[PDB]
């Protein structure tokens, strides 16, 4: 059935926002335990950072194609226009999200390449005040992602 997929759908995007979350929490412990302190140091932690990003781009992903077939299955269903309305509002929403996701993760990983080039406290702590801005930001956008995704369950009915 179609309402079933959509049961589906919704507490698979959960799962992977929650997946999202915990990755930038290790990221953000782990770049706070660097900084509180070496080369090698900053090799590690770098590769650790550009793991949590890697993970992070594919779960990403995952949810954009979710996304899309979420999109595609509310389409098909025949919602009153009030409950349409409703749905229809929370998605551009979530677009909205999705895309200042997107965006914040490009800008990441171009911060990441760019201090990869570089040997050297003030330079690399001005490149941990950039992300830290951007992890926090995009800790931002998650819950309010979770607390989207909980508003569809309820405006449908599945909670």
């Amino acid at each position: 059935m179609d309402e079933e997929r959509l049961k589906e759908i919704l507490e698979e995007l959960e799962r992977i926002i929650e997946e999202v979350k915990r990755l930038l929490e290790k990221d953000e412990r782990l770049l706070r335990e660097f900084y509180r302190r070496d080369k090698e140091e900053f090799r590690r932690v770098i590769k650790l950072d550009e793991e949590v990003m890697k993970r992070s781009e594919e779960l990403l992903k995952r949810a954009e194609e979710l996304l899309r077939e979420l999109e595609e299955l509310i389409r098909r269903i025949p919602f009153s226009e009030e409950i349409r309305r409703e749905l229809e509002e929370i998605l551009r929403r979530l677009k909205e999200l999705y895309e200042e996701a997107k965006r914040l993760m490009e800008k990441a990983k171009e911060l990441t390449k760019r201090i990869k080039k570089i040997d050297t406290e003030k330079t690399l702590r001005e490149w941990y005040e950039i992300v830290r801005e951007l992890l926090e930001r995009a800790k931002e956008i998650i819950e309010e992602i979770e607390r989207l995704l909980r508003r569809l369950l309820e405006i449908l009915g599945l909670e």
